[PDB]
């Protein structure tokens, strides 16, 4: 529209192209995911399992908590092993031992390297080629394979049950006793584990690589990166560097950095607060309180990684609040409090868009949304608690208990209710912008893009409802990453950028044209990479090689604007020196400066570390992912939510001054604790694990023997100091916000 | 000094640390290079070769032209194969065939995959472990290995001799008939080829990887990247991205972009020209004429890659001007004309530093330098011509003929004379700055750093004299890359930056403080990466794993300032709009803008494509290196030299106006021809080769059968159009410069 028509058309074209690519890859995921075999039958004719057994095992896995106990196909938690890789390696080792006894009369390790080479070529042929699914949907496995499977089942029954010989192992895995109490459910669960391993080690019908693109790294069957893996990794590096250079060129030639005269009074402080705006103090307190609870839950989960089952000393903690539960609550609370901060920012800005007045029952809607958020959080957490104790019967686990899928752990009922709450929030936003859009004579492009960002935030949680309990793992991964990657990464980024532009234009820090054009171009750039870059979560989950290529190349373009965020950091930081009333905004602006810094480091650097297929092939499911998760999710969106609620609190209680000493302490403790956690614990552990994964295979890097090495135990312990520093910073920030609002 | 003391100390500390690292790695190269075995003896006791035979083979290789016919250990030309990889693969294949006949009675390809696995583990053990050099300096090889070597010698005798059955192959290799006419010299040469292969396939005495860090990729003996290769590649990526982000942060927070009022008259045009300055018109013409001759030689060399021995039709061209000679002249002419442009810029600026007057006999010195440059060029080229025809007797080849080492192909005598000429140039510069340094009351920091850059340019050609004809290959590589990488990349970059600062400050486009601080910080940043980054040329030439780690990590820091060169590009481009007399500088400034663009793309992007060990392990010696070489060397330093001589010509004949139509045509034809060459020929060939190298091994990607594939032949042909466009641009620029100066 107007002078911004070309930018609007660029954004529309980018959206159409990128979503077409993502949707066609979704159809590919549906069509090319590893099949659940109708029957897995031994060469002698006995049926070992059927498709329904595998699906029941998937359900039982969800009941144990799924991705919050170990990982499957490289997704999940990092204390316990990746069950796919561990099962694959154990089964291959058993096959080799049995075959070596049958062929040379000794164990595999006691025969000559030549004999070992013969055995390994036999093993590779059997697993990769002979196990390929037949036309009738059947998988035929050898009798030796059947015996190998039967030999490793007791280990997993002990790990998931109450075997006194496996107790230590269970503690080393941060697993409670009787994670899956039912023997029959455990048998189904190990059917599902076998299925995963089979998909990871069986060539695609028309290819020489497996359904998982040869993941995990397993030298025994030559599970190694394909040539296309290397090629597309290098291509993504080239695209990243060229995009960075060209974006820098465009910034240098197309941006003049105009100087704007700051208004003498704060424009936002001049508008009288509406009742619904004043009702947002409880939202501010909810955000900071959930932040404190979340970091405390992280401390508890971390204690489980050094003391697997026991506190320092009443009752057994691991029976009722095991590592699985505390990890679930730690991740879900992160999502909840960041989202609540964003929603509070929106609900505060909405009446200002509506001319400083509330529509009818806007405060009632705000209160209803608050109550609904409490119901979602409390109900989902109670459901997790009763699912993990297996008090809740299995047939209700997916709807009310634990979905077992990371970041979407809450039961489907609570997910539906959260979707309804987000829709209600969107309604309360849009009804405050209708009148502003009906206004005559005013350019609405900035408001249009801000409203589009609102719609994205309030709608794109829906794809998390597109999979079911029995949905194939690959389909669930596709839709889950729609939510986690798209809805958070891309749409929260766009909403934050548009909110920045709208807010800073209203305060007079930026020109309308600059804010509008910057927001439109930034939205186009963010979407171009983020939308198809969703596929970097699906390299090894049963998607095809082409999905990996698209994910790598487009996700590289996500980093391009991130490493240049020094410009915006400087602008936001300089705003506080523009006037005396701008100095009242120092700490929200400092939070946004930290957002820029961590969007650069944690998102760009530590996400591209794990982004190329050649790297993620080896380090998917290692601690480098935890490094990136903490740095990106908190430093970007945690600091964004904190800055938002701090701004809201400043305008809700304008008579209260920020405590500069307390805020300095909290801000620098948060930043220093994040840096310290990464530098002294998480990154060294990830590097050591990466060395092990590249050298020996992923199963080794996740093994109990390797994770219990003294250096790794020490590094996990050492994290406590940085963890305490970070928690101190979080407590300071929460205290400041609570003092302002109450 | 003064306010710049911290910058000076930072630069000094960077220089000390980085040169200490590079020197300690030089000691490591001396101590850990693959030994030349005293004797290579069969298991039966017969001596196959001795150290002196290998060194004589090295000398004979130099006589054929060395790196200009094929490549050895991944360095050299790209038409003919990498003789190390080709020899290794041929010998391993012969060993496997002989062993399979002795063990199973059939060829290796006709036995079962299990039998092949047994044979390959035997082969790997023999080559990697049993071939390790003994304490007495001896290498003991099997009788089967001896027979395998004897079976492949006829092929190489045909390739390097006149065998009518190998004629086609020779044409496909762009090799003349009788490249090495002497049979005994050929036997020595194949001793040297064996030595290289042995070093590439034999484990280091204390390690499980070879002297070449497992290069080349050869699946037969598991010549695959080590774990440290992966680890340091990922580490270099992280360092690159973090450095880019932090440098952007520093630019945003520490640069204010001050506005400077342009003087009403051009300050440089006010100074009357000295006789030595006027004597530089012949230098300008020499630069552009050598540029035209160089691009024509490139066209001839490219014609040899599609028609290996024959022109379109008198006498046989390949006997007297073979591909080896035209390639040698193409590379040497590039060096000569870029260096001449830089020297002309210095010699023009020197009297301006001296207050606009010449010291005694400065014009005589300029004329003497001109004559010495002609003698070096003509003598070295004649020596190459008489070396490649073998008219020059072998004992004088290294001093007067062809060194066989790329970029240092000229005989050692001419290299010494060029060193003397560079010293004379340095003297003529420094004697014009003595009086400026003796001046009272003026800040000399900018002049000090500019003079330091002069000293670097005039001195750091010397390390090319630190190796001899019989020096070990690794030592020669270390010292050769001192010159090619350090002296050109780092010191030409620093000299160009300092020249930019000094020139633009004298014209009044920048403030003195800004120019000085920018130059000092840029010099520190460039040196920090460039100096230890020299080791990225030595990953697989017999250096250790630690050398690879240091090279990867520090070379990644070279890219950090390159991708941000949009800032300087915009500044240089904006200078032309500052005043009416600034518009007279449009085309030198356009050349410098192109320098920024190509320093970004060709240097940063296409150098980091090939920089990480994980990538360069597979693609060293492929056409991606040619992509990067052309883009970087011309677009950065070719455009730099062209802009320098254009500026000099503008000030030597101020009454002559630039022809905007001719210059627009030439500028855009050069840029478009470079882009086209890369996009339509060189990069696609490099990508296809990379796929082949990753999938099958380097020997396959360089093989005659692969290079003669119809797609690759077509892509080589297609380069002609872009080549003609580029040559048209070069002719236009040369015509403009000649019209101005004459
Ligand atoms: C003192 C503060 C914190 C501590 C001690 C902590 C500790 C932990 C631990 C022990 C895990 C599980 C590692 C495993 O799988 O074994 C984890 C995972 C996670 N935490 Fe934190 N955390 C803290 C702060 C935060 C914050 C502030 C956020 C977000 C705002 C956050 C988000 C996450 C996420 C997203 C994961 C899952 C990462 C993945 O699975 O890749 N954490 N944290
Ligand atoms: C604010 C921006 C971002 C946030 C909040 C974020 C958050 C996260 C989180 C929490 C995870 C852990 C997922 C899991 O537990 O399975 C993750 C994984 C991942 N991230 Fe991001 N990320 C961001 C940006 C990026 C960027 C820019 C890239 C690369 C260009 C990237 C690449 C990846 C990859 C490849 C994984 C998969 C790791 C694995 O499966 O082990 N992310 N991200
Ligand atoms: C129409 C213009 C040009 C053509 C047709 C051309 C062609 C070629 C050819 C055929 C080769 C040898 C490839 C092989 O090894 O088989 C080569 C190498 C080379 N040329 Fe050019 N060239 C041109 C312009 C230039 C310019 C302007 C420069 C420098 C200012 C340059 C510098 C080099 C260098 C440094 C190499 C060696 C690269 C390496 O070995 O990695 N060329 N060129
Ligand atoms: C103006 C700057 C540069 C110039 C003029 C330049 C020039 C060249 C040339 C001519 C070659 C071919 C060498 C040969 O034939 O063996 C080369 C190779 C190479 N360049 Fe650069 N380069 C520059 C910057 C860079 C940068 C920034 C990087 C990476 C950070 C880099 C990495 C490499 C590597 C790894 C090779 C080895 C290729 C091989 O051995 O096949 N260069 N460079
Ligand atoms: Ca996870
Ligand atoms: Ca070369
Ligand atoms: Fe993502
Ligand atoms: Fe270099």
């Amino acid at each position: 529209m107007g002078q911004y028509k070309k930018l609007w058309y660029l954004l529309f074209a980018v959206l159409a192209v990128c979503f077409t690519i993502l949707g066609y890859m979704g159809s590919e995921v549906y069509k090319k995911a590893p099949p659940y075999p109708e029957q897995v039958v031994s060469a002698s004719g006995k049926v070992l399992m059927a498709k329904d057994d595998i699906l029941a095992g998937q359900s039982a896995w969800q009941t144990t908590g799924g991705m919050e106990v170990g990982s499957v196909l490289g997704h999940g938690a990092y204390q316990a092993p990746d069950w796919t890789a561990d099962w694959l390696h154990r089964e291959l080792s058993a096959w080799l031992d049995l075959t070596a006894q049958q062929t040379y009369g000794k164990k595999f390790d006691e025969v000559s390297p030549e004999e070992q080479a013969v055995l390994k070529t036999r093993l590779a042929d059997e697993y990769r080629n002979q196990s390929r699914i037949k036309e009738d949907g059947s998988v035929v496995i050898s009798d030796t394979r059947v015996k190998a499977i039967e030999s490793i089942l007791p280990y997993y029954h002990g790990v998931y049950g109450d075997d006194p010989a496996l107790q230590t192992t269970r503690e080393h895995f941060a697993m409670k006793n009787n994670t899956l109490p039912s023997q029959e459910a455990r048998e189904k669960l190990f059917d599902f584990f076998f299925w995963t391993s089979w998909s990871a080690s069986t060539n695609r019908p028309d290819e020489t690589f497996t359904y998982t693109n040869n993941w995990p790294h397993e030298p025994l069957i030559n599970n190694v990166p394909t040539t296309e893996n290397y090629m597309w990794s290098f291509t993504s590096v080239v695209l990243l560097l060229m995009g960075i250079g060209l974006l820098m060129w465009g910034y240098s030639f197309l941006t003049k950095h105009e100087e704007v005269e700051v208004p003498t009074e704060d424009p936002i402080s001049k508008v009288q607060l509406t009742p619904s705006q004043k009702a947002l103090g409880k939202y501010v307190f909810l955000t900071v309180a959930l932040f404190v609870v979340q970091v405390l839950l992280g401390g508890l989960t971390a204690h489980y990684t050094v003391e697997g089952q026991g506190f320092y000393g009443g009752f057994e903690m691991s029976d009722w609040f095991p590592y699985a539960l505390t990890r679930t609550w730690h991740i879900q609370s992160a999502i909840f409090w960041i989202a609540t901060g964003f929603l509070t920012a929106g609900l505060f800005l909405a009446p200002i868009v509506n001319g400083g007045k509330d529509p009818k029952f806007q405060r009632a809607g705000v209160n209803f949304l608050y109550i609904a958020l409490f119901i979602v959080v409390g109900g989902s957490y109670a459901g997790n608690f009763f699912a993990l104790t297996h008090i809740l019967p299995p047939e209700f686990n997916f709807w009310f208990g634990h979905q077992g899928y990371e970041y979407l752990d809450l039961g489907r009922f609570w997910q539906l209710l959260l979707m309804v709450g987000l829709l209600l929030w969107l309604f309360l936003m849009l009804r405050c912008t209708v009148s502003a859009f009906k206004e005559k004579g005013v350019d609405k492009n900035l408001l249009a893009i801000f409203v589009a960002s609102m719609v994205g935030v309030g709608v794109f949680y829906a794809p998390g409802l597109f999979y079911g309990e029995k949905s194939p793992i690959a389909v669930m991964e596709y839709w889950r990453w729609w939510v986690v990657h798209l809805w958070v990464e891309g749409f929260f980024e766009v909403f934050a950028t548009a909110a920045f532009a709208f807010v800073f234009y209203n305060m007079g820090f930026v020109r309308r044209s600059t804010a509008t054009a910057s927001t439109l171009a930034a939205a186009a750039i963010f979407m171009l990479g983020g939308v198809p870059g969703t596929l970097h979560h699906l390299y090894f989950s049963g998607s095809t090689s082409a999905s990996m290529a698209i994910g790598a190349c487009f996700s590289a373009l996500e980093v391009v604007p991130l490493v240049l965020l020094g410009r915006e950091a400087y602008e936001h930081w300089s705003y506080q020196h523009l006037s005396e009333w701008a100095k009242r905004l120092r700490w929200p602006l400092m939070c946004f400066v930290a957002v820029a810094f961590w969007n650069m480091i944690g998102a760009g650097v530590f996400g591209f570390l794990i982004n190329p297929p050649i790297s993620l092939f080896y380090i998917q499911g290692l601690n480098t992912s935890a490094v990136h998760a903490h740095a990106a999710l908190f430093g970007v969106y945690g600091f964004l939510a904190l800055g938002f609620v701090l701004l809201v609190a400043r305008y809700l209680k304008p008579n209260v001054q920020f405590d500069d000493k307390l805020m300095t302490w909290g801000f620098w403790l948060l930043n220093g604790g994040l840096v310290g956690m990464i530098a002294i614990s998480l990154l060294p552990v990830g590097v050591i694990q990466a060395y092990a994964s590249i050298t020996h295979g992923l199963w080794y890097a996740r093994s109990e023997e390797f994770l219990q090495m003294e250096i790794l135990d020490t590094l996990r312990w050492v994290r406590t100091a940085a963890d305490l520093i970070f928690i101190g910073g979080a407590i300071c920030v929460a205290i400041q916000a609570t003092k302002i609002v109450f």
